[PDB]
């Protein structure tokens, strides 16, 4: 919870609600999932989406 | 990973039941899809877990 920032680049799974970013791309985070998983906002494009934990670190 | 729905029509929990009670345009993350028309999800709003049915809610984007 709190900022986090994408460790590597993703390119999203096609017809799902996982979003693509780029490393060093900042989320703001709204819902911490199951599995890892989180609802969250890009900070660069303003898109809302699903993200993994294990591309992410603490800020 | 997989995808987000969201509610047409409200509902209410059996009590003490795995079900889980939302709102329309309630938004949830799908995580099993059950063939008996029910699906395991997570309802962004409340934060919780449980049971729902798809009658109930349609696809977004």
């Amino acid at each position: 919870r709190r900022r986090v920032r994408a460790i590597l680049p993703y390119t999203k799974v096609p017809d799902t609600d996982e979003i693509s970013f780029l490393k060093g791309d900042m989320f703001i985070v709204h819902n911490e999932l199951e599995d890892g998983w989180m609802w969250v906002t890009n900070l660069r494009t303003d898109e809302q989406g699903l993200i993994v934990e294990d591309l992410v670190e603490e800020v």
